C-alpha cells in the first residue's frame, strides 16, 4: 500500500543491507527500525523480490570478483611431464573450478605410487602480493546458491584449473603404498599433466565396469581409511544437499555420493597427510592443521549418531609446528589440495614452492600470523554462505506448502525433539515424543524470510 520515493527506497535498503541503523520511513510507517523489517518491507512493497539475499552484505564479505591482473606461469620452468598418465579430476556436478586431479602407476611388488595433483595456484600467488593480500582480506571463495564469488580472479581459475586445458601445470604430491597401506616413500614436485574431467557419478560407473585408475584408487583408499579407524578416526557424514538458485526459482536436490566420492576425499586426505610429512622432514612450516579429543566417544553410524558425533567434536586448531588430529587418526595433517578456494591451502602452496627450490618459506610467525587474519574472514565468508544457503532453502520449502517430508529424530532436549529433513540437510524444532532414530513425516508452518525461521507439523 505504501509508496516511497527512490529516496527513501535506498534509505530502507541500506537500513536492509546493515549499512544503516535507523530509517525515518520505517519509523514512520511504525515498523521495527531493523534490517529484517526493512527486508520485509522492501518485500512488500515489491522493491525486492524473494531471490535477493543480504547476508554477504551484512557479514561485510566481499561479492565483486577479485579485479587484479594475473600472470602467467613461467614457461622456463623445470617440471616432470606427466602427459602421458591417465589422470582425472573428479568432482560433484556444476562446479566449475577444478583443484585436483588423481592417478597411480604400478611400481611392482604390489607397491603403488599415488599421485594427487594441486592446481598450481602458488606459481602465479607469491605471498605478499595484490593476489595473495586479496585472498587473505577474503579468507576463501564464497559459493553462494546463485552464484560464486572467488577468493582469486577468473582469469587465475581459467588458466590454473586441472583439465581445462589439453595440458595443465600442477604442484604434486605422490605416495609409495604397499598392499597394507603403508607409505614408503611421499614426494612433492612441479609436474604438467594432462587431466580428464568427471562427474563422481561417472567415475562410479567406471569403477562398477572395473577400469583403472578407478578400482586401484578405490584400493588404496579402502586401505588408508582403515588405518585411520584403527587410530580413532570417526566419521561425520551426514546427508548433505546441492541449493541452487536462478530466474526459475530455488532448487534443493539431495547430493549422491557413491563409494567413488569418498575415494577421492580419502585421496585428498593422503595428500594432505603426505605434505604434513614432507613438510616435517624438511623443516617447512605449515599452517598444519590440529585437533584434540571429542568431549566424549560416541558409537553407532546412525543419524543420532553421527550427529551428536559432531556436536562433540574437538575445536580445529591451525600450527606452524605438526600434532595429531584424532577426529581423522593422523600424526600429522595438512590441508593441501584445494589452493584455489581455501586461503590456508594455497598457504602451503606458497611453502612448498618457496622450499621446492629457491628462498625461504614464512616463518612460525608471520605464519600464524596470517592464519589469524585469514580465518577470520573465511569466518565471516562460510557464515554468509550458510546463511544464503538457508535463505534459498526456504524459499524451495515455500514452493511446496503442502509437500510431505521424511525426517528423523536426532537430538532432543525436554519435550522439544530435533529432527532432521536428509532430502534438505535442513533440520527444525519440534515437540513431540519420538526417540532418537524415530522417522516422521512433516509438514512446514508458514515461512518468514526476513526472520528466516520455520515452525513445523509432525503431519
Amino acid at each position: 500500500q505504501p509508496e516511497l520515493t527512490p529516496a527513501q527506497r535506498t534509505e530502507v535498503e541500506l537500513l536492509a543491507r546493515g549499512r544503516a541503523d535507523k530509517s525515518r520511513v520505517l519509523r514512520d510507517l511504525k515498523l521495527p527500525e531493523t534490517p529484517e523489517a526493512a527486508h520485509a518491507l522492501l518485500l512488500r512493497l515489491g522493491v525486492w523480490d524473494e531471490a535477493r539475499t543480504p547476508y554477504a552484505d551484512r557479514l561485510r564479505a566481499a561479492l565483486n570478483a577479485v579485479e587484479l591482473p594475473v600472470p602467467d606461469f613461467d614457461p622456463a620452468e623445470e617440471r616432470l611431464d606427466l602427459t602421458h598418465l591417465p589422470t582425472f579430476a573428479i568432482d560433484d556436478e556444476g562446479n566449475q573450478d577444478p583443484d585436483d586431479a588423481v592417478g597411480v602407476e604400478d611400481l611392482g611388488g604390489g607397491l603403488t605410487r599415488l599421485w594427487v595433483h594441486v592446481a598450481d595456484v602458488a606459481a602465479l600467488v607469491a605471498p605478499d602480493s595484490p593476489l595473495d593480500l586479496e585472498a587473505r582480506a577474503r579468507g576463501a571463495t564464497l559459493y553462494l546458491p546463485d552464484r560464486t564469488i572467488g577468493m582469486l580472479p577468473d582469469e587465475l581459475v581459467a588458466k590454473a584449473g586441472l583439465g581445462l586445458h589439453e595440458v595443465s601445470p600442477a604442484l604434486s604430491i605422490c605416495l609409495d603404498l604397499d598392499p597394507d597401506g603403508n607409505a614408503e616413500a611421499v614426494d612433492v614436485l612441479l609436474t604438467r599433466v594432462k587431466v580428464q574431467r568427471l562427474a563422481y557419478q561417472e567415475a562410479q560407473a567406471r569403477l562398477e565396469a572395473g577400469e583403472e585408475p578407478f578400482v586401484t584408487l578405490a584400493r588404496l583408499a579402502r586401505a588408508s581409511r582403515r588405518l585411520r579407524e584403527g587410530e580413532g578416526a570417526l566419521s561425520i557424514d551426514l546427508p548433505e544437499v546441492r541449493v541452487k538458485a536462478d530466474e526459475t526459482g530455488a532448487s534443493v536436490f539431495p547430493l549422491p555420493k557413491p563409494e567413488m566420492r569418498t575415494v577421492v576425499q580419502e585421496c585428498m586426505t593422503l595428500a594432505g597427510w603426505g605434505t604434513a610429512i614432507f613438510a616435517d622432514d624438511n623443516e617447512i612450516p605449515l599452517p598444519f592443521a590440529t585437533q584434540d579429543y571429542p568431549t566424549r566417544e560416541v558409537a553407532g553410524d546412525t543419524l543420532p549418531a553421527m550427529w551428536a558425533r559432531r556436536k562433540t567434536l574437538a575445536r580445529t586448531r591451525f600450527q606452524p609446528s605438526p600434532g595429531p588430529h584424532h577426529g581423522m587418526g593422523l600424526d600429522l595433517y595438512a590441508q593441501a589440495t584445494s589452493p584455489m578456494r581455501r586461503y590456508l591451502d594455497l598457504v602451503v602452496h606458497q611453502q612448498l614452492r618457496a622450499f621446492l627450490a629457491g628462498r625461504d618459506p614464512l616463518s612460525s610467525k608471520v605464519m600464524a600470523a596470517h592464519i589469524a587474519e585469514s580465518q577470520m574472514n573465511a569466518d565471516a565468508t562460510r557464515q554468509a554462505e550458510r546463511l544464503s544457503r538457508r535463505h534459498h532453502t526456504l524459499r524451495f520449502i515455500a514452493a511446496q506448502p503442502e509437500r510431505v517430508w521424511d525426517a528423523v529424530v536426532v537430538d532432543r532436549r525436554g519435550a522439544q525433539a530435533t529432527l532432521l529433513i536428509p532430502d534438505l540437510a535442513f533440520d527444525v524444532q519440534v515437540n513431540t515424543p519420538a526417540a532418537p532414530g524415530t522417522a516422521l513425516q512433516v509438514q512446514f508452518a508458514d515461512i518468514d524470510l526476513p526472520q528466516m525461521r520455520v515452525r513445523a507439523r509432525s503431519v
